[PDB]
């Protein structure tokens, strides 16, 4: 009963794959509502064409700027920001989706999904799902990001929505 959505990558224009994930609505609601609708659209702004802007092999893949581009733009389905929801997911390993901001209650839409163990961003970040499948999508992801986060590829996600 959480729902489950999905993005379909494409590399230079080129298709990749698709990698779903599980938003946890059981515990961050409020977040999760705020992710699954940028999915599919439905509130007349989104995810659907937008690019990963920074990705570094070996930590995580950064998105959700659909205004800018580049990691300095993005809004909520709620206003320009929203608060922390909570704390209570921990960033336990490959695989977790995380709220990217930039401090306290300043949530966007910009996120992030994890490629290593991140216990640092504990209780700072909010978690607030998993890769269900695809985690293979997101590792061959990373074999086109660098150490300074730019792509040697355009990454976008060429379509998205609910399953």
């Amino acid at each position: 009963v959480n729902p489950t959505v999905f993005f379909d990558i494409a590399v230079d224009g080129e298709p990749l794959g698709r990698v779903s994930f599980e938003l946890f609505a059981d515990k961050v609601p409020k977040t999760a509502e705020n992710f699954r609708a940028l999915s599919t659209g439905e509130k007349g702004f989104g995810y659907k064409g937008s690019c990963f802007h920074r990705i570094i092999p070996g930590f995580m893949c950064q998105g959700g700027d659909f205004t800018r581009h580049n990691g300095t733009g993005g809004k909520s389905i709620y206003g320009e920001k929203f608060e922390d929801e909570n704390f209570i997911l921990k960033h336990t390993g490959p695989g977790i989706l995380s709220m990217a901001n930039a401090g306290p209650n300043t949530n966007g839409s910009q996120f992030f999904i994890c490629t290593a163990k991140t216990e640092w961003l504990d209780g700072k970040h909010v978690v607030f799902g998993k890769v269900k499948e695809g985690m293979n999508i997101v590792e061959a992801m990373e074999r086109f990001g660098s150490r300074n986060g730019k792509t040697s590829k355009k990454i976008t996600i060429a379509d998205c929505g609910q399953l």
